[PDB]
């Protein structure tokens, strides 16, 4: 509690005041009902959307449905084929969408001078595991196969995301390597979930009072994962991978008071020791979700900028 | 090993071609004589110097001599007071100077949109320990207390350096912290030496054949460190510090085949554990000194950009 930043404590205080005021916790609601309510809050939680050069909306055929996408063209960039980040929003594979991370994607685009393409994958409980990560993989594969159609440089096609979306990005890289196909050139992991098989110290220590609670994580899990599923499944627990060689250069960010902190850092450790170019950063005194809670948390904007800057430097923009 | 990048292999081959070609190795020359020869090579080893807005040369009164400096004003900024990186060149406190790292500082300035001030501290064997670091500390203190005359924003004053210069930057932060003084807002540690008391696994594994050899390190040591100096001295071994709290946000970079790799990463680890905002990156398959050997190693240019981008994003430029 002592290492908590004033802006972080302030937001938590506001949240606590709201709950005691009468605002129902998300885990007490039906998933579809709760989703609609919290997604609007997530939208309002972002900073004002910065202007970009161009925003495109469309969809393509996924494995079992249409997958909607949104492309963001960075200001000042005139090239036809841009280095491109495929972005997967967070929300426990249950909530969130393109709109909940729209401002964040906009800023990432401008700051990195890379195109950003946000993906609207299928959500649980309507489409449980492995449907969401299947869409994520299909989305990368489709955009890769049709890079020029998406205004993308196929040699510099990155994947990334926050939390659950960070997990998805991480799994996409592993899935491609294991399949023996060309994978992403870069992975941007923003406090990703990497281990569903065991509880780290941060998972236990930050179970309550830090926005992302254990009760909420259980609420997510009950919709995402069917009864009796192997928790060591690499699509659920990419951290447990036996081989980390052959994975793309990485940016891995954690938050100091995030339950997912330790397993994020451990994922970075595996990449480093495998000889993969890896950039790891921890933002102390902030919480899970700060990357897109940028109406309340300045640290999130700083994290946006560093992540974009590192990717931008990697791709030489 | 097999993880060596092709550009890294080519440079190492050029060096051993020159050695058996007749070129005497640095550790077989008197320090003064060897310095003149290697500095020219260090200058030539840099990429072509990019244009900047303005270059200033001057000096101020140090503890025991005049300390020369070079200010680099970044292109496109043109504000009165800029976020500033105080930079200390590398060379084992024996060789190197402002000229050997000129092109690098220029790129750092432009990419980060921060002013860079390169410090020409006293060198061994003419001025052994603790003279070189004493100048480094005095350089920061003087600029900090005279920020406006150095065109610097006092609230955004960083220190940084490569190798020996990286060590200096780290020590400056500890010194100010321990003295209760206002220290740097940021530290950029490019493969720093952090532990002179023990030989890490990387120090043993990469002791020979990777540009920075054990023979060269011992050659630096005899000029720099006087007889029976306590090797656990924190000015020689900042990694051994018992307290890491109160230190500024950091960028720590290591190279995959650097003897100093392990202790560099350990220092970042200590910072992370202590709750300091810390960005760590390892560049696998490249060597010690690649950050400024940018005529031969393009990885160095990427390293320049990442370091600059991280500092820029931290300072909000
Ligand atoms: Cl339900």
């Amino acid at each position: 509690q002592g290492m908590l930043l004033p802006e972080t404590r302030n937001l938590l205080d506001l949240m606590d005041a709201a709950t005691r005021g009468g605002r129902p916790r998300l885990e007490t609601l039906p998933h579809a009902v709760g989703r609609k309510a919290v997604d609007k809050m997530s939208e309002d939680g972002e900073a004002d959307p910065p202007e970009v050069a161009e925003v495109a909306n469309g969809g393509f055929a996924g494995p079992a449905s249409e997958i909607r996408f949104r492309r963001y063209r960075p200001l000042g960039e005139a090239a036809g084929l841009l280095p491109t980040l495929i972005y997967y929003h967070g929300g426990g594979f249950v909530i969130g969408n393109i709109e909940t991370h729209d401002s964040t994607c906009r800023r990432l685009a401008n700051k990195s001078r890379c195109q950003v393409i946000s993906i609207d994958y299928r959500l649980a409980p309507e489409h449980p595991f492995p449907a969401p990560i299947d869409d994520g993989i299909a989305a990368f594969r489709h955009i890769r196969d049709n890079a020029e159609s998406f205004g993308a440089d196929a040699a510099r096609l990155a994947v990334g995301g926050d939390a659950a979306g960070g997990a998805m990005a991480a799994v996409v890289c592993q899935a491609c390597r294991d399949a023996g196909e060309t994978g992403p050139a870069f992975q941007m992991l923003i406090y990703p979930a990497t281990d569903s098989s065991r509880e780290s110290a941060s998972r236990v220590a930050f179970a309550e009072g830090y926005f992302l609670s254990k009760a909420l994580m259980d609420w997510f899990w009950e919709a995402y994962v069917p009864e009796d599923t192997d928790l060591t499944d690499l699509r659920l627990s990419p951290l447990l991978a036996t081989d980390f060689t052959g994975l793309p250069p990485a940016f891995v960010l954690t938050a100091g008071y995030d339950p997912l902190r330790d397993e994020g850092r451990a994922y970075a450790d595996r990449l480093i020791e495998a000889g993969i170019k890896t950039t790891y950063v921890n933002y102390p005194g902030t919480i899970h979700g700060f990357f897109s809670l940028t109406r309340f948390l300045s640290q999130g904007l700083k994290a946006n900028d560093e992540a974009a800057a590192v990717m931008g430097a990697h791709f030489g923009t």
